[PDB]
Parts: structure tokens; C-alpha cells; sequence
């Protein structure tokens, strides 16, 4: 099973540019969203969850096919609440229709983490839409309930190792948990529509507890109103992601440049990119463009 990276017909830098600032853009002009945290979070966690149902098994899911669209995993349970994500980016998808829904998937969530005075993600195009019957079932994504040796073997499947896993999870300083969506309730930090390492801060320095919340769930509380899932916490209580949150939480730089690699490796798990591709794609910032 083999997806072959194809660029939109005649498209080039500039125009994938011209996408990221619309984005941008809307990001900035829609600033009221889940009480004024913005749609930078669910646009990030949109572009996790459209890569997230790959198996590298069998080449399975993964953000190629831009199978989101579809109502079988546009309804996955484990996907409760990216449909606010996808309304965003449908006036996006209006204006350059030429785009894949893999494409604007992935770039929605690159844009998010770098408007976000985030790292720099290095994107590459030429994801195709495939058709419905390739769309993956539901069940692929994680559960939030579990232990640090179920998140373990869960990444493996999408060939993240320990460092791969616990840079990624940095992105759960963003946004927040909605009870009405997941069963979890709370943000977990304060700067949670700016991109920072304050997650790996808050998981050694906060005093938690662990409470139920009010869907009958356990998540870990601190009085300061933060909160972590489980498979959050579980990142201290193993001994090998501990020390990996250790050195994020004391190296921002390390921790920007470890996710940018993840998270591009994971946008672009199941693709290949034939040798005379495009180079990645470095978008500047509304900010670096005096826009
Ligand atoms: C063991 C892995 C993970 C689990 C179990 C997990 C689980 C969750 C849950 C339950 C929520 C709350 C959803 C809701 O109530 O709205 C959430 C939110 C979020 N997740 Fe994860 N997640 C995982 C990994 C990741 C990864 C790898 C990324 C991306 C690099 C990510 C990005 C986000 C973002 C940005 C949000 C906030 C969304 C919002 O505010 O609307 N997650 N996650
Ligand atoms: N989105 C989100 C926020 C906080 C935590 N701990 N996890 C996930």
C-alpha cells in the first residue's frame, strides 16, 4: 500500500503560502472561539488526529487521503469536537479549492503551532484525497485513561519512540479538555493558546491530586485549575519519559526542535515522496511578513 506524494497541479511555495496566511488570518479575525482561546488548539489537534490513525503496518490511515471528511471518521467519538476545526477550515477550502483535505488538514495544524510563536514545522504538500472506502475505522486514536506502558505501545504503531512521544505531548499546553467532548474537564496551564514547554513545567512543579471529575472520570487537578489526563501524568510516573519531561522542562529550545520533528514525521507518516519532490516548505509568520 503506497501513497505517492503528487503536487497540486502547478503549485508551488508561493501558493501554499498564500493558504498558511489565510489561516492565520482567520485565526487572528475568529478570536472569541471556546472563550477566547482561539482555534489554534483544535486545529493542532485536528492535524494529530487526521495522522494519528496510521498503522505502519499495512500504510492504514494516516493524513495521505484527507479521509476526515468522510462520515465514519468525521464521527468517531474519539474526534468529538474537530468538527468546530473543519467549519474553520471550510471557507479556507472555498477560497483554494485546489488544496487536498490532507493538505489543509496538516497545514492547518502547522500554521496553529507557529502563529502560536511556536517552532517552525517544515511542511511538505502533495497529499490526494483517496475515496470513502479507504477511510479508517474508528478506534485507532488513544484512550486517555491509561498507564505510561499502554501510551508506550500505542505510539509504536505509529514508530514514535519515548522521546518522539513525550515531545509530542508537549502540545497538551494548548487548548483544553471539554467535558462534553472527551469525559475530561480543564486546561493544563495558563498560556494555553501560546506554544510553550509549560506542560513539562506543570507536571513537575504543580501539586496534583487526583479528583473525579464531574463524568464520573479520574484526572489529575492542581489548585492552581490545571489539569492532566492519566496518560498526561503517566509521563512522570515511568522512569524514562520522567526524564525526558526533566530536560524539556529545562531546555524550551530542545523542546521546540524535538517537536518540530515529530510533529512533521507524524503529519507525513504513510507518504512518499518521490526524489525530484519539492523540498519541505518553511512558512513565514503573518508577524515575519509585517501582515
Ligand atoms: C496518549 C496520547 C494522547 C491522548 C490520550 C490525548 C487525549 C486528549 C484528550 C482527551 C483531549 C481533550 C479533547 C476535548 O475534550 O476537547 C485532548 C486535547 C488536545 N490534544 Fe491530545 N491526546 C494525546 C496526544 C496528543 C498529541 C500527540 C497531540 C498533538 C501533537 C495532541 C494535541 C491536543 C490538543 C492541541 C488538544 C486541545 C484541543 C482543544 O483545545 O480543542 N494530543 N487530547
Ligand atoms: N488539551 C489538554 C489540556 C491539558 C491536558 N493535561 N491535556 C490535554
Amino acid at each position: 500500500l503506497v501513497h505517492v506524494a503528487s503536487v497540486e497541479k502547478g503549485r508551488s511555495y508561493e501558493d501554499f503560502q498564500k493558504v498558511y496566511n489565510a489561516i492565520a488570518l482567520k485565526l487572528r479575525e475568529d478570536d472569541e472561539y471556546d472563550n477566547y482561546i482561539g482555534y489554534g488548539p483544535v486545529l493542532v489537534r485536528l492535524a494529530w488526529h487526521i495522522s494519528g490513525t496510521w498503522d505502519k503496518h499495512d500504510n492504514t490511515g494516516g493524513s495521505y487521503g484527507g479521509t476526515y471528511r468522510f462520515k465514519k471518521e468525521f464521527n468517531d467519538p474519539s474526534n468529538a469536537g474537530l468538527q468546530n476545526g473543519f467549519k474553520f477550515l471550510e471557507p479556507i477550502h472555498k477560497e483554494f479549492p485546489w488544496i487536498s483535505s490532507g493538505d489543509l488538514f496538516s497545514l492547518g495544524g502547522v500554521t496553529a503551532v507557529q502563529e502560536m510563536q511556536g517552532p517552525k514545522i517544515p511542511w511538505r504538500c502533495g497529499r490526494v484525497d483517496t475515496p470513502e472506502d479507504t477511510t479508517p475505522d474508528n478506534g485507532r486514536l488513544p484512550d486517555a485513561d491509561k498507564d505510561a506502558g499502554y501510551v508506550r505501545t500505542f505510539f509504536q504503531r505509529l514508530n514514535m519512540n519515548d522521546r518522539e512521544v513525550v515531545a509530542l505531548m508537549g502540545a497538551h499546553a494548548l487548548g483544553k479538555t471539554h467535558l462534553k467532548n472527551s469525559g475530561y474537564e480543564g486546561p493544563g496551564g495558563a498560556a494555553n493558546n501560546v506554544f510553550t514547554n509549560e506542560f513539562y513545567l506543570n507536571l513537575l512543579n504543580e501539586d496534583w491530586k487526583l479528583e473525579k471529575n464531574d463524568a464520573n472520570n479520574e484526572q489529575w487537578d492542581s489548585k492552581s485549575g490545571y489539569m492532566m489526563l492519566p496518560t498526561d501524568y503517566s509521563l512522570i510516573q515511568d522512569p524514562k519519559y520522567l526524564s525526558i519531561v526533566k530536560e524539556y522542562a529545562n531546555d524550551q529550545d530542545k523542546f521546540f526542535k524535538d517537536f518540530s520533528k515529530a510533529f512533521e514525521k507524524l503529519l507525513e507518516n504513510g507518504i512518499t515522496f518521490p526524489k525530484d519532490a519539492p523540498s519541505p516548505f518553511i512558512f513565514k509568520t503573518l508577524e515575519e511578513q509585517g501582515l
